[PDB]
């Protein structure tokens, strides 16, 4: 009961665990996915993989559910931390053959989880905030799996430039909006940054200008057009003279409301339902921006940039609820229309427009953007930059050997297995290759066994051996931190079942 | 067709490979052997076990043919050298679950076995002729398995004395002829050493003295009595008063031919037949020992020993044929009437006798003498004892890690690959026990870390780790080095046959 019970959680999570190991490496291959409907979709990366899964078995869950938890940090370290933790699994599970039970091993891996940790904040190097050159190797080789025949130069020079605003001044707080839009277009890849507010919204009536200077932008509401809601005091009508009167008094109101906001100081009209086509006119005699269907994503980016408030009816509008902008335009780009307003008064956020073929290229770049501007704001506010490529790894499982032998006792087997453990990550960068087999992971180890020599790790664009900071990887610790941190708790909510039962009973 | 013949000689091996796994120790179980027509044996050694076994299998085979070479050396190191293969056999197995197929392994274990004949020649000492209370520890410790519950102090000091006679004196050639008899008594253990002549025969008249001073021993073959062999030359009758008278004359012809040999200077009559009873009155009047019926291989020691010639006639017998005694007697001891020859002239080997309870306690000892002198003549000669029990493979394995850490490439992993084979000694020495488990293996590893302590080892009479030159036991140097060579040359003789075929034509 207990030894069959424990075995076969084991072999329903090596089985997941298995799955996203060829989705590590950068030119790894993908995963098609099919559903009851038919919908084949195609996924490079291992966040995807491991949300749209059978997850019928409750041993293929609790893994999922700590990767999430893990995934919303810094979301770079999940495939890697899953590899880590199935490594883990198999090397435990034939030391379970000399009937020791699991104990001593949980044990192990808590005291060289610590080691670890210790040795990971010794390896690394101090980047100030005075630094440029550096910023740009770790977006430059953030986006690699994603698509490098198009994202290797272009994309490296515009994310530096675009997070470099505020966090540069302030490194603590940089909380920014960032959003990124999936429409299509014809060129092959194109990269826009908008220093601005973006609009994706056309109109019907062509009838309006869409180029004035120095305009300024009014945040109106509803409780404008005659009817949008209800009356419980309800009206009557005595003489036909006089309904007419009235709705002609109301449709000449709009004049006068129009004049007072022109007075007030105000060229650009935001609205969140439609503008009416009899509105227009009275919008085109005295130059005012006329706009409608405003979104709340699109409108709350208007307070904290132009300032300006919002007013819930009409005749509360005065000149403190007003802003100010630079440049309204209106452009027909990529097939759809959309409104550019440049120039506002302080450019926190910052929109990115990607431009591609057909429709999937440009998804690929959404799962790319974001995976690529979190590694930044890590960066600034820590700085302790290692050497990435498969480089710690290797450093620390000649620290782990060495760090074992002053303790006896059964604990050493755990310590020594945890470090042999750690050796996959270069087995499965190097399977991707043909010439690198099992050669390089010799070559690689005891070229650390001198004084020096810590840089140097493993190239998929070469073949030999060289220094990884020189070439342009230069991955955080952070990501490897938490990895580590998340596959070193995983691997002991399945050790400690033994057991399983079942009940009837809700929760 | 490659994997599938290669795997399957591998677990052939492994088969009869832990078959004497459990007879390696000295307090082990021993094996019940069974035939067709029901005898049950028990044997407690390994080199009984390799011979009576099903070897149906050719895998089965050419080990048992290796091994068989090797245990008419010095015939101590073949049990260990079999554990050894098979543990290098199973280790060998896992890595061929890479794809390397079987070259670069022999290369590395090529390359590790000089470094260890090379290594094991430096952690020895250097033990001289004029030595003593060293030379006896060897001889205690050889007894173990055998039965420690009778010899380990009456059987260490009887050896020593007998062997140290011939060999302090030429440190060369030594070659003796040992016999030990297979006799029981009604004494618990009793080990007598003769230094004389032992003749294993009795009589049938009791009617010849058994106490002559300073005797001489006469060797006469056969050609003595009237009729034995046969003529050609035929004969007539003339008169029935000659052939009586002929008759009378051939039967006094032997009151001459004794009195000769009496006044030649000899008093023991050793002859390789049978001696009339009519014969015997003709050797009482004289004070001539009388005895027949002479093994040849009781014969053969008494032309090295005594000094006399032999005599293939009767005529042929006058005063230079002759040899030397001191004291000849005939007492009936352990139930049997022996011989005893005591003070020859050139005492050159020994005579040792076991007397026991039942029939099975004597032959437990005839297969532990031995084992117990070719330990000897091997230690004078050479002189490199090391420290035993189990402490060379882990002194050994601390230095190959180091070792193959200076060279590059596939064949690494088989150095590696040898030196944790070299671990499974004190495994299966610590697996007799209770209380040593795996906590053994671990405390005996991290010892040897500092500059010195190297005597350190194993002992299951005690439970702790201390010394083992202190204790009393001293394996030499030879009976590892050998098993080494066989254990490495067996291994070979497996992953080179790959693919095997059949023919109908002998040899
Ligand atoms: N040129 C390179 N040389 C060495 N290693 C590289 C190189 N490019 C990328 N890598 C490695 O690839 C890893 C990232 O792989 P990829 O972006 O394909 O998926 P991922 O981000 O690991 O997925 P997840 O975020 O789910 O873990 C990094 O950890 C990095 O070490
Ligand atoms: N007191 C002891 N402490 C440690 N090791 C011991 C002790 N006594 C014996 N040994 C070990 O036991 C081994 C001998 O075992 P045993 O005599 O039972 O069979 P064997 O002679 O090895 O058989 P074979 O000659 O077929 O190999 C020696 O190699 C020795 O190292």
């Amino acid at each position: 009961m207990g030894r069959d019970a424990q075995r076969m959680n084991i072999l329903a999570g090596r089985i997941i665990a298995e799955t996203v190991r060829s989705t590590l490496g950068p030119k790894g291959m993908d995963k098609m996915l099919v559903d009851d409907l038919g919908d084949v979709v195609v996924t490079n990366d291992g966040v995807t993989i491991l949300r749209e899964m059978s997850v019928e078995h409750p041993a293929a869950k609790m893994l999922i559910e700590v990767a999430k938890t893990q995934e919303k940090e810094v979301g770079d370290g999940t495939t890697t931390a899953v590899v880590v933790a199935g490594e883990l699994l198999r090397k435990a599970e034939e030391l379970l053959d000399q009937n020791v039970h699991p104990t001593i091993v949980v044990k192990g891996y808590q005291a060289a989880a610590q080691k670890a940790q210790e040795l990971l904040k010794t390896i690394a190097c101090e980047v100030g905030a005075q630094d440029k050159e550096i910023l740009t190797k770790i977006a430059m080789t953030s986006i690699t799996g994603k698509g490098a025949e198009k994202a290797k130069e272009k994309l490296a020079e515009i994310i530096v430039e675009a997070v470099s605003a505020v966090v540069d001044d302030e490194g603590k707080v940089d909380k920014d909006l960032i959003k990124i839009e999936k429409k299509s277009g014809a060129s092959i890849d194109d990269t826009e940054l908008i220093k601005g507010v973006l609009v994706d919204k056309e109109r019907v009536s062509a009838q309006m200008p869409k180029k004035v200077t120095d305009a300024k932008i009014a945040l109106l509401n509803c409780a404008i057009e005659i009817k949008e809601t209800e009356t419980d005091a309800e009206i009557r009508i005595t003489d036909p003279a006089k309904l007419m009167e009235f709705i002609e008094q109301e449709e000449k109101m709009l004049k006068d409301m129009v004049a007072e906001i022109k007075a007030s100081g105000a060229n650009v009209l935001f609205c969140q339902k439609g503008i009416d086509d009899l509105a227009q006119h009275y919008l085109a005699k005295e130059g005012i921006v006329a706009a409608r269907r405003v979104k709340k994503s699109d409108m709350e980016k208007l307070a904290k940039a132009t300032g300006a408030n919002v007013i819930t009816n009409i005749k509360d509008l005065s000149a403190q609820d007003l802003g100010d902008a630079g440049l309204v335009e209106e452009r027909k780009i990529s097939g759809d229309s959309m409104i550019f307003v440049e120039e506002c008064k302080h450019p926190k956020a910052v929109t990115m427009l990607i431009r591609g073929t057909t429709e999937h290229v440009i998804e690929e770049v959404a799962r790319a953007v974001d995976d690529a501007v979190g590694v930044v704001g890590c960066t600034i506010e820590d700085g302790r930059i290692v050497s990435g490529g498969g480089s710690t790894e290797v450093e620390l499982s000649m620290k782990l050997r060495e760090y074992a032998e002053g303790i006896s006792g059964r604990e050493q087997l755990a310590v020594r297995a945890f470090a042999d453990a750690l050796e996959v990550i270069p087995r499965t960068l190097a399977e991707n290759a043909g010439l690198d087999a099992i050669e390089i992971l010799v070559k690689v180890r005891a070229a650390h066994a001198s004084n020096g020599n810590k840089c140097a790790g493993l190239n998929v664009f070469t073949g030999a051996v060289e220094d990884m900071c020189e070439n342009g990887v230069v991955e955080p610790l952070r990501v490897k931190t938490q990895a580590i941190q998340s596959a070193a708790e995983s691997t002991e909510m399945l050790l400690r079942i033994d057991d399983v039962i079942a009940a009837e009973k809700l929760r």
